[PDB]
């Protein structure tokens, strides 16, 4: 095995993780065994929080009542995202089960509602997880999931979430705390603080409340691009193609920690409010521009093994999951609604989803996931944040993404060409290992 | 232990080195111990070279006597850091040891001076330390010491340095190689090269002689400034805000190697620039534009340990613990001074101070320290230069950095927020671990 | 051993590799190593593909005949580059025997060729390896060969290599595939494809004909220009200094995988362009410039073992030899030829090649050079190529490098000053391990 005798051009590279071919069967198989595994953790019922007697009757029951505690909890913001990634895994795959999943569990908390809140107001007490539900008191507590039961009642008039998404959003619009020009803003951890993350907690609501609230439209649509715009213009770094993670409005310096998960719900957000746009909406450009430069930023980052780290410019941060499904995600829906370009950016998504699927373990669980994580202003603490498999926000966006390859998958023609993963608009007639596309 | 049933985000991280709250007496009791050790390494008298025996009659002694050798030189540059370091550790806890310290050594080296002269005079040798103080030879022969000498006697008319002073001002002034603009400059390693340590070595010096010499005071803070905006106009690198090591002036290109303890001597110039100047000086703004560029290229590279890298902007170069002291030093004064904002800054600070107090081992020495070191153009160099406990620069900056920490504690009111270190300039009314700041 | 008796600056670092002086003589003896053992694997016969019984009656021979095979092949592109770098190393050197050997192999090439020719002719097949050499389809197959033919040719009147010169640049000149501005390119792996490669397989051939068609100087002068420029403004990225190894022309974004071989593929044809230039010619400050700016960044990620990352600007990536060896010839070669400065770059050059030193093993194989590699747009293909010994891409620039730096240790006067290598224009007088230069 020499230069003479041997193509050292086409050995086989030692890859930790896998690289290359990938079906959509493959993705399929793996978003079902991390959906199985959801189920059975995300259990629809009320029981006794003493006995653990699963409760039937609901108009009699008092302040032992709780939903039943499976490993992940039905309304967290995770949870908003997963029902929006089975919405849409649902329509790219065409199982209804992953839909089938988010009306029972929202046909569910719809039906429990009310009978909590009479045991709240007889007995001043109740489960802390419907108090989220019924007095929410942070973008965090309502918008998520507020956003996804919108949509699917959008496809569904007779799912009864309208008394949940009025009570979710009149806190979204109305009570929510906002700087002085209107931006969505916290008093956490430092007075009128910018928080990346709201603009994934926030403006996915006001876009998809556009399209609920007919009456609404127009004001709901600049809402949506006036909170994206006021988040952009503090928090982006144009040098670096980032976001910072937080903004304090009485610094005089704003330092940038590009945390990953957070520069991933602001990609998303941005995926979000274009799904709702129209493609004439005055505003539309600036919006875009901001994606298509955020995209440029984040890809030039991805590490040799697909993932993106912790800290996104800090190559010396830990690989993190839960922002490498979300970059994913962003990436394959933007090249299949023709925002980015499938050349430059299918074997970005591509090579991300191999990195993700080797964290999705034989159980169905995702590893390698940040915990929750607040806002600090030094390095160690997020170099730091600890990692844990029950970490909720690591399971939406792999099933969203997992979704949205299969769509790109079906689309696409990807097709080793030089042992690298290339993307092909139209199938290649050939199966040589290296070849050109024909005139 | 899963996301229904544990907040997963409150779990401990597994630092590697400390995080989190810090106590000024914490802090008070490791530079005491870092202290208590250069005390006894640092003797102040006089012994024959051959027997070691304490020579008492300065008047009869001849070339056998010799500064007692400890650990440290008394009259390098390194420890004319750890006298002005003292100084300010004697104000900002009021420990009157820590100027007794400085107000010996100065007595000491002012009363023997004159007669070793008269040694060198009469037998044509003499202790080669004496030599450093008496016939200094380039600005790290008395920059660092001059500094320190017109800070205490500025605060006591008593202290009888003033020949000392005059002689190594008289050199700094008149007899210090320049660059044709009369910037500082050097002849090695190469004709008319500019060392960035050079800023340190010279401008406090100039600037504090504004304050000794009433007559001069106005010359002095032009000139001070005038070398300070020279070298930063060649040196300094705007597009990563950080300064070149090195710059020769004959070179077409001028390569950057982003020395963390140069680029620290050029932090540090700086403050004691800003120190001195009125508040009103016409070139002010110029020097603090300069300053706050700096700390904002310089924050951006904290490692996750709290360290610096030894080139700033190499991640994988090794952490240096003298750098890292000089900046927390900066950081805290500057904060300190209104210079830059508490909440941005102060946890950088915090979490520089915990990795420094890390290498104050149980004897008092502080480990990391990266050896005396010139200049080079090839990373090899900077990167596998020595780090040894006796090089004696880690002392100066790490009690100057625990100094200033312990006035930034005992002003600001930090606080653990969501698990990160978050500066509060009144003290938070509450033990939750998360909270908002009330309006 | 402590700050008051021991010099810790002076202390010796623990270098992974070589450091520090370099003699020609050592250059010498490493680029001989690599010569002796290419000499025995570049067998220079004509053998039966069966039996390996050596074959002298070309005329009579048939489709049995084959070119030897010993480890690397005679007239692949990474071949050319050995014979430039050889031609090279018997001028800086005065070694005959480098020429001798190109001689040799070039001449049997131009005795073998016709008859192989015939053979094809009347057989419809022959060997592959002359297939390459009698009908060329690449650049890789024609351009860095025929670029070292005319050298020779134009050397020794003697050499009867026009034949094969003239068909090799017939196939780059006007039979290569190029964009429609002329652009040499590729259809693979997607159409209108530049690949940084193609400056190298292209530019040098186009720039040597103008020396060798005397009526078509201008006209080949200006191609090799155009060329340059059309590649750089697509390719180049000033605010990194580095060039992209790919461009697809349909792609709205054009991703960077800043890859060191196909960098030091461009930095080396801007060397063989300027060499041909006449210094006066309108265009050449354009392509000075390109040169200038590209060296500025490479030469800021060299990393602290000397050699060059696989991804120049990912510090997480492989060091690569060949990419090191290339970087150091262009380096030396920029210095011997007045382009670039000598106290900013001649270190530079030294650490790669103790670097490159190194990686020459006691059999004469160049260790960890990457295998030949295609384009790709994501960082893991890149990342994992593996290396090997019998990588051909190695010998080349390792042969052409070491040749160079003879010339420049034969020229300047480098000296270590305070335990740097320093490069001096005169020798200067002083064994001192630490000196100022004299006035």
């Amino acid at each position: 095995i020499n230069d003479s005798n041997t193509p050292l051009h086409l050995l086989q590279p030692a890859y930790q993780g896998t690289y290359g071919d990938l079906t959509p069967e493959q993705v399929k198989k793996d978003i079902d065994r991390v959906f199985a595994y959801i189920d059975k953790e995300t259990p629809a019922r009320v029981v006794d929080k003493n006995t653990g007697k699963v409760i039937t009757d609901y108009t009699a029951m008092g302040d032992e009542a709780q939903l039943e505690r499976g490993a992940f909890r039905l309304a967290s913001y995770e949870w908003g995202v997963t029902y929006s990634a089975l919405i849409a895994a649902a329509e790219t795959t065409g199982d209804k089960r992953y839909t089938d999943y988010v009306q029972n569990r929202f046909r569910f908390l719809a039906e429990v509602a009310p009978h909590f809140k009479r045991v709240y107001e007889e007995k001043g007490k109740t489960d802390s997880q419907l108090l989220q539900i019924l007095t929410p008191h942070a973008l965090d507590d309502a918008g998520a999931v507020c956003t996804a039961m919108i949509k699917l009642r959008l496809k569904d008039e007779s799912l009864p979430v309208d008394g949940l998404i009025q009570n979710y959003f009149d806190f979204i619009i109305n009570k929510e705390y906002r700087l002085a020009d209107g931006t969505f803003a916290r008093n956490r951890p430092q007075r009128n603080t910018l928080w990346l993350d709201d603009m994934f907690m926030g403006i996915p609501a006001v876009a998809q409340m556009s399209r609920y609230d007919k009456e609404a439209k127009n004001k709901y649509l600049a809402e949506a691009v006036k909170q994206f715009l006021q988040f952009a213009d503090r928090m982006f770094i144009p040098e670096k193609g980032l976001y910072r993670h937080g903004w304090v409005e009485s610094s005089t310096d704003h330092p940038a920690f590009c945390w990953a998960r957070a520069n991933g719900w602001a990609l998303l957000t941005a995926c979000e409010l274009l799904d709702v746009l129209p493609e004439d909406y005055p505003q539309r450009p600036k919006v875009m521009d901001y994606f298509r430069a955020h995209v440029r930023g984040v890809t030039a980052l991805q590490s040799g093994e697909g993932f993106w780290h912790q800290l996104l410019d800090c190559n010396d941060s830990y690989l993190e999951t839960s922002a490498t499904a979300i970059y994913v995600y962003c990436l394959a829906h933007a090249i299949n609604k023709g925002w980015i370009d499938a050349i430059a950016y299918g074997p970005v998504a591509q090579l991300g989803w191999h990195a993700v699927a080797g964290k999705i373990n034989e159980e169905g669980q995702v590893e390698g996931t940040c915990v929750g994580t607040g806002m600090a202003f030094d390095p160690a603490f997020y170099y730091y944040r600890p990692v844990n498999v029950y970490a909720a926000h690591g399971y939406g966006p792999v099933l969203w993404a997992g979704a949205e390859m299969i769509r790109l998958l079906n689309t696409q023609h990807p097709q080793m060409n030089d042992s690298a993963v290339q993307y092909y608009q139209e199938k290649q007639k050939t199966t040589a290992p290296i070849f050109a596309v024909d005139s």
